[PDB]
């Protein structure tokens, strides 16, 4: 199985890494990277890497991408050494602030230069976060795209379409953390641990080598008709904010409990295939999570959008 | 038993509250309060109070005490409602940043105006954090002193005298979090839960009503001579950065396992009394922590320093 590191960069990455650990996501090594020593000390990762100790003295980057970038530059030797040996590196961060925006591209570029298949999974800030955050996030996304093989972008505004109408702001942020965790786990669960219908690493690498950007969609369903319902919810997810038939590559993960059947996996796959372009390169796998009972989760990652 | 709330304000308070929860500190209600939604979502407290949602949009106060203050002002109705009914409120924060420095005094003043015995337990930043942090912390400490009954100040530089010489910066910060937890738990364990030698709430209130400032000291020891060794370490703690004989009031907590003896409690108390002024108002109690084996911890809180 592939050797996989998941790197949480800055506050958005910190929370996503903790959510993966809370969900007992197996087969990956976690590395929390941050300029903010207080936040870093709340990481559940065993490897906690403080960057920019001299520059920022543990105080964070103050929403300044240049300080995030220079912090990662300060610590480039340590970052390179931590990443050495990985076949694949996920770099997770929230865009718009200082450390995510500035450090995540530096870290991703280091991983990519080492030869790791490098996948960024990042949030674009909620519009309510304001103009400075939006502008800085656009800069980070552009930098991230240069530094990775595939960048999966989670449009946080779309979460607001998904959650209940009176959801407090704190809970909207909490859901963004969960979506980042779902983005990484959707891919890693199919390659990091044994399974009946895993994915071939080489095939993941091919779908993750497309240009342009990538998006994700998530569907969850229970009971009768769950496989079809979950798949339909995934392809119609507000998160997948382009028509899936525009994608060059599609990866589908269906996860269920021990009762997940061949018939259900096929049903879900057929829905996603049918919605996608006729000439799409689509790959899929299934995961048994024995902690699930009657729910199934379908995650779709679509790459190579114009 | 007294009804006690422990309020973690901003990043330093967040980490201290999590450390209390990790150490299974009983008998108190925890409330995490923050302008930073990502950090707040890592709180282990069941009550998570986002303040300044409109002003800061979940992004934190950017090391600006005025923004911390105005965030608390925005949310004053919610803060007042959360604090109603408490006999005692601990307000814990790191001084020097925006939310701790600015919001903690507002919150403490609300608690004090409600009639709660209000005790602040705050860190003064490490010198390495720089001049802006030092100056802002001095302002916060002055504000905090006006807003509480007793302010216990933890001089972070003194932690550097305590930890091993090559301790990384991240671990020095982690130890500050632990000291804040020890400051609160030293007092709360003697009044919040049943015990053989608890303290009288009225007596705690008297020692906590002194003017001037307060300091703490911690000593830990195992094996033969543990009670005397721990007590001596507490009174000579670099954290207690004034001669204990200068204090008007002294509170001592000795905590040990089920083997903690009357003789040991007395031995420790005698050491602290002997070191203190002849006319000191000193009170003490003991706690059995059945999770301890042969270690004992002595905590001393000294109040009313000139
Ligand atoms: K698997
Ligand atoms: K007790």
């Amino acid at each position: 199985l592939a050797s996989i590191k998941v790197i949480g960069v800055g506050g958005g990455g910190n929370n996503a890494v903790n959510r993966m650990i809370e969900n007992e996501v197996q087969g990956v090594e976690y590395i929390a990277v941050n300029t903010d020593a207080q936040a870093l000390n709340l990481s559940k990762a065993e490897v906690k890497m403080q960057i920019g100790a001299k520059l920022t003295r543990g105080l964070g980057a103050g929403a300044n991408p240049e300080v995030g970038k220079k912090a990662a530059e300060e610590s480039k030797e340590q970052i390179e050494e931590a990443l050495k040996g990985a076949d694949m590196v996920f770099v997770t961060a929230g865009m718009g602030g200082g450390t995510g925006t500035g450090a995540a591209p530096v870290i991703a570029q280091i991983a990519k230069d080492l030869g790791a298949l490098t996948v960024g999974v990042v949030t674009r800030p909620f519009t309510f976060e304001g103009r400075k955050r939006q502008l800085q996030a656009a800069g980070g996304i552009s930098a991230m795209k240069e530094a990775v093989d595939t960048l999966i972008v989670i449009p946080n505004d779309r979460i607001l379409e998904i959650v209940d109408k009176n959801t407090p702001m704190l809970e909207a942020f909490r859901e963004a953390d969960n979506v980042l965790r779902q983005g990484v786990q959707g891919i890693s669960d199919l390659i990091a641990t044994p399974g009946l219908i895993n994915l071939d690493f080489a095939d993941v690498k091919t779908i993750m080598s497309n240009k342009g950007s990538a998006l994700m969609g998530i569907g969850i369903a229970t009971g009768e008709n769950r496989a079809a319902e979950a798949a339909k919810k995934a392809i119609s997810s507000p998160l997948l904010e382009a028509a899936i038939d525009g994608a060059q590559g599609v990866l589908m993960n269906i996860t269920g409990g021990t009762n997940l059947s061949l018939y259900e996996v096929q049903e879900a796959a057929d829905i996603v295939a049918s919605a996608s372009d006729q000439d799409v390169n689509m790959i899929f796998g299934s995961v048994i999570n024995e902690n699930l009972k009657d729910e199934i989760v379908v995650t779709v990652i679509a790459t190579g959008f114009i």
